[PDB]
């Protein structure tokens, strides 16, 4: 299986990066 | 039995995301 | 082996940190 | 033992959060 906390970590990090890039652009 | 390291990572990432959103708003 | 999801977490985090530093400077 | 890839994830996120706060403050 996969750790649900690591998936959550990825989701949070990906969203933060995406929202920040779109904010700047 | 969750990994505290991974829990810490989620707390940091989520706090950072929330603090950044609220600052931009 | 290493968890691919933890590898993705590092890649995302360090990319975000690098892009933000570069943006600011 | 602790997973070093998870330690690094915490170090990156913590550094990034701190740098961003200090930059805003
Ligand atoms: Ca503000
Ligand atoms: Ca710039
Ligand atoms: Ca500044």
């Amino acid at each position: 299986s996969s750790d649900p906390l690591v998936v959550a970590a990825n989701i949070i990090g990906i969203l933060h990066l995406i929202l920040w890039i779109l904010d700047r652009l």
